[PDB]
Formats: structure tokens, sequence, C-alpha cells
DNA sequence: GTACCGGACGTTGC
DNA sequence: GCAACGTCCGGTAC
């Protein structure tokens, strides 16, 4: 399918073949009118280790969105068991108040542990910000 | 190499 | 109310 972003509808980019490492396309909007893309990859250091879903690409999307001071996104993903459930229940407490981001997982995604979701995701960040490490 | 640990948030089962 | 459970993660004990 294809996903709104302010005045552009966007599908799935080409994204490398799951090697083990889940690899992500992200989309928003700049303060002029033009589309950006920035392409985000699992693991890495994050600033918030005692979160277990700040090492995914949606994390680390909603972590840029509350950088940036980013409102909408919309990241695509290419990992075919989709979105955990770390992701699914921490990522409106990582984003910042009312931000929307939209998580797509790849197209016929079969999730396999408990949590896993293989659809698209709607997040709307909450009040809470991420504590603190130390 | 394997096997756990662990913060943290919401969900499910009891 | 409580126990298990979820990593795309590093880190620690065998
Ligand atoms: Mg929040
Ligand atoms: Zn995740």
């Amino acid at each position: 399918g294809s996903y709104a972003l302010g005045p552009y509808q966007i599908s799935a980019p080409q994204l490398p073949a799951y090697n083990g490492q889940t690899v992500g396309t992200f989309y928003y909007v700049n303060d002029a009118g033009g589309l950006e893309s920035k392409v985000f990859s699992s693991g890495g250091p994050t600033p918030y280790p005692n979160y277990a879903n700040a090492g995914h690409v949606a994390g680390q999307s909603a972590l840029f969105m509350r950088d940036n001071g980013i409102s909408e996104g919309l990241v695509f993903h290419n990992n075919p068991e989709g979105t955990c459930g770390f992701c699914v229940n921490m990522t409106e407490t990582l984003l910042p108040e009312n931000a929307k981001m939209t998580v797509v997982p790849p197209e016929g995604a079969i999730p396999v542990k408990r949590g896993a979701t293989g659809e698209t995701k709607v997040f709307t960040g909450n009040s809470n910000s991420p504590k603190s490490p130390h």
C-alpha cells in the first residue's frame, strides 16, 4: 500500500535482504516542504540501553524525531518477524508528546514470538519522556 | 561458542 | 494484584 506523509503518498522503498540486521528507511518533511529520508541500522550505540527498543529501527527513528523536533514520520523496515513487542509498548514513551510516527513492516511479514506484529502500527507519542540510564 | 541478565512498558493468563 | 514475556542489544559467566 501507500502511506500519507503531509502532502506526499510514499510506498515502501527497496531494502537489502534481511541478513540478521534490521535496516530501515525513515521519511519526514523539512521546514520548507521537501521530503527527506534517512537510513537507520539495527544495533549501534544508543543513549538509552535501559530501553530494549532503543537499538531498533523504530526506536532510533523515534529518538531522531525527538532530537530534531519532528512531528510526523514514516519508517519502513525489512525484518520478516515484524515489529517487536518492546517497540510496540515503549515507542510512544520514547516518542515526544503528540508526535505521529507509523512503522510499516515488510509486506507479508509473519511474527514468530510474543508481542511481534506483522501489521502497520501508528504510534502517538505520550507526555512521558524516556528515563535517564543513570 | 552457548546461556543467561537486565531495564523497562504494556499485554495476557491466573 | 502477580508471574511470563516479548531484541533489530550488548555484557558477563561457563
Ligand atoms: Mg512519550
Ligand atoms: Zn523492536
